[PDB]
Order: C-alpha cells, then sequence, then structure tokens
C-alpha cells in the first residue's frame, strides 16, 4: 500500500495529510497553500485548470467553471436536492444514465460531459500530485473523509471518483470522527459524548458522538446545507458593492471579472479578520478603469453577518433534543470548518455551553485531513 495518504475532499477546499517522521503532516500545494479549492476551470486553449488556479481565473463565462459536485455526487438527476441545487450552480447539468452529469466547454467550442465523480476524481488527482510532491514518490491508497450522514450511493461515488484518481480509497471515514481522531479523542477511557460543530465554506454540519473502547458512533446529525463562510462573504459584498453604488452611482455587478475580484479580495479581509482589527481591500481597475480601496473593521464583518452566525446554535439544540442530552451532557467540543476561525463564532459556540472550552490546537480547516492522516498512518505501517 505503500504511503497511504489522508483526504479530506470538501465541498469548496479539500486537505491532504500524511504521517512522516512520527507525526502528520499537512502538505502545501505547488500554490504553497495548505488547502485546495475543490473548483475545475478551463482555459480558451483547452487547458483544465484545478484548485486555486481555476478558482482565480478571472473569466466572463461563469457557466464553463466546475464546482460544488459534492452536492451532486452519488445522487440521481431525479433526487429533489439534485433539482433544487441545479437552480443556483451556473453551469448546465444535464440527465445522463440516471444521474446529473455536468456539461461545460473545454476549448475552442468542444463540450463534454462529467459525472460528478468525475470532477471529484480531477480535485483527487490534484490532491494525490500535491503528496507525491512532498514524498518525492508515487502513491496509491488514501483514507477519504465524507459527511456522517453521507448514504450508500454517495461513499461508493467517493470511492469510484478515487479510482477514476488512480486512488485506491482503503477506507472512508466520517468527518467529524476524522476530527476526533486528530484530537486524540478516541484514545480515551470510559464513555463520552461529543459535539463537533463544522461550519465551512458551503456548509454547515454539526454531529454528536459517542466514544467508547475506541468505537465512535454517530447517534445523531443536523446542520444547514446552504450556510458557511461562502454566504458571509456575500454579506461583504452586497455591503461593498451598496457602498460604491452611493458613492460613485454605478452598479459594479454588469462587470463579471469586478464581482470576481471584490471576491477574492473580501474572502480575503475576511480571513485577515480573524486576527486584526481592520482589514484593506484594494483593487486596481475595479470598474471602468477606476481604483477600489476600501476599509473593513472586525465589528462591522460581525455586524453584517450576527444574524447568520446565531442561526448555527438551533441546530445544536436541535442534535441535542434528537440525542436525549443537555448541554452538561457534552464532555468534549470540536470546532471544524474554516469559519470556525471567526473569532465571533468560537465565541458564540462557548457561550452555547456556558463557558466550556472546546478542543484547541490543529487548524479546523486541517482537522478532518489530520486525522484520516492518522488512520493512513497505521495502515502505512
Ligand atoms: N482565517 C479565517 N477566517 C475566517 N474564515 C476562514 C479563515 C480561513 C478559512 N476561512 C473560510 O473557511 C471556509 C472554508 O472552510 P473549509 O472547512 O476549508 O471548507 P470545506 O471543508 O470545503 O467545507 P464545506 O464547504 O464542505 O462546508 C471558506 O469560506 C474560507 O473563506
Amino acid at each position: 500500500v505503500g504511503t497511504v495518504v489522508g483526504i479530506d475532499l470538501g465541498t469548496t477546499y479539500s486537505c491532504v495529510g500524511v504521517f512522516k517522521n512520527g507525526r502528520v503532516e499537512i502538505i502545501a500545494n505547488d500554490q504553497g497553500n495548505r488547502i485546495t479549492p475543490s473548483y475545475v476551470a478551463f482555459t480558451p486553449e483547452g487547458e483544465r485548470l484545478i484548485g486555486d488556479a481555476a478558482k482565480n481565473q478571472l473569466t466572463s463565462n461563469p457557466e464553463n467553471t466546475v464546482f460544488d459536485a459534492k452536492r451532486l455526487i452519488g445522487r440521481t438527476w431525479n433526487d429533489p436536492s439534485v433539482q433544487q441545487d441545479i437552480k443556483f450552480l451556473p453551469f448546465k447539468v444535464v440527465e445522463k444514465k440516471t444521474k446529473p452529469y455536468i456539461q461545460v466547454d473545454i476549448g475552442g467550442g468542444q463540450t463534454k460531459t462529467f459525472a460528478p465523480e468525475e470532477i471529484s476524481a480531477m480535485v483527487l488527482t490534484k490532491m494525490k500530485e500535491t503528496a507525491e510532491a512532498y514524498l518525492g514518490k508515487k502513491v496509491t491508497h488514501a483514507v477519504v473523509t465524507v459527511p456522517a450522514y453521507f448514504n450508500d450511493a454517495q461513499r461508493q461515488a467517493t470511492k469510484d471518483a478515487g479510482t477514476i484518481a488512480g486512488l485506491n480509497v482503503m477506507r472512508i471515514i466520517n468527518e467529524p470522527t476524522a476530527a476526533a481522531i486528530a484530537y486524540g479523542l478516541d484514545k480515551r477511557e470510559g464513555e463520552k459524548n461529543i459535539l463537533v460543530f463544522d461550519l465551512g465554506g458551503g456548509t454547515f454540519d454539526v454531529s454528536l458522538l459517542t466514544i467508547d473502547n475506541g468505537v465512535f458512533e454517530v447517534v445523531a446529525t443536523n446542520g444547514d446545507t446552504h450556510l458557511g463562510g461562502e454566504d458571509f462573504d456575500q454579506r461583504v459584498m452586497e455591503h461593498f458593492i451598496k457602498l460604491y453604488k452611493k458613492k460613485t452611482g454605478k452598479d459594479v455587478r454588469k462587470d463579471n471579472r469586478a464581482v470576481q475580484k471584490l471576491r477574492r479580495e473580501v474572502e480575503k479581509a475576511k480571513r485577515a479578520l480573524s486576527s486584526q482589527h481592520q482589514a484593506r481591500i484594494e483593487i486596481e481597475s475595479f470598474y471602468e478603469g477606476e481604483d477600489f480601496s476600501e476599509t473593513l473593521t472586525r465589528a462591522k464583518f460581525e455586524e453584517l453577518n450576527m444574524d447568520l452566525f446565531r442561526s448555527t446554535m438551533k441546530p445544536v439544540q436541535k442534535v441535542l433534543e434528537d440525542s436525549d442530552l443537555k448541554k452538561s451532557d457534552i464532555d468534549e467540543i470540536v470546532l471544524v470548518g474554516g469559519s470556525t476561525r471567526i473569532p465571533k463564532i468560537q465565541q458564540l459556540v462557548k457561550e452555547f455551553f456556558n463557558g466550556k472550552e472546546p478542543s484547541r490546537g490543529i487548524n479546523p480547516d486541517e482537522a478532518v485531513a489530520y486525522g484520516a492522516a492518522v488512520q493512513a498512518g497505521v495502515l502505512s505501517g
């Protein structure tokens, strides 16, 4: 099996880790990033871009970019969830072999269709390449994570994505479990209840797990399938679009690429505001050959999103109800997902649990890959 890698295949961002020289190493991609966008795009010359290069490609044709394949993976075309999601996806989705295939122009007017697992395979291929560059050798085997609520077809389609990518997915493990393993919560005595609060780019998952004898049970799951960091970005986008209109008289949404530029800068500023109190947003040739320069405080970022932040507590309360537990029954709280880097989110979860500190010390957008890599280390032997 060689050196088995651990992969978090995320809706919006993916992460790969390996066990080397006695510990888990989270691997940076060829752009220097320890997470990679689950994104595909095409150049006009017909080059396929994957990851950062695909997300960062300026385009007036969002219909030929592909993302959010995890929303479609392992589902039938006629699945009501698919039919709802296709309303919001800018790329074409068509019924083929009972499934939602993605249809795009890949260069020079050539049209191709891809199954969701074929798009996910492209992302896994990039994750494989990232690991191989670090290791200085090929890898053939992986542990891959999925949401705990994933069903038989979604799990199998994830394994199939691996196969297409040249990875033998040896184990599929649940995301909240992988996070708990990252924090060593499996190597604990007695029965314990663990609440995993996972707030990512596109989705919010809460899971109640019990751990006993090093065996995990997923007791209940809840969340919101379309709440995450992208929604916080959009609140900030709406803020600056409106300010630019009141300031200049003009609506920037007429230019795809301007919106794209602002989105990239807003996301970067949001990330800055998890560790500083103000951030500068600056864009040359933003709109009509005019420059954009604005600032955003942490207080304003929180004010713009407070309702969304506060909405994350309801699914936590539902998971407790469904597990027949009260707050005091929770022995461990694990924060997962990039958006839990937000100070206000950390504050809100602590307050919900009457001052209880969550687990700490692993970057939350890496914790799932980390636990996958822990398991991969044992399988590497
Ligand atoms: N320092 C920070 N402060 C605030 N948010 C942060 C960061 C760093 C990253 N992010 C935001 O985290 C979101 C991505 O989360 P993720 O867990 O990496 O994504 P993923 O595993 O795909 O989650 P999901 O889309 O499957 O729910 C994205 O929205 C990132 O913008």
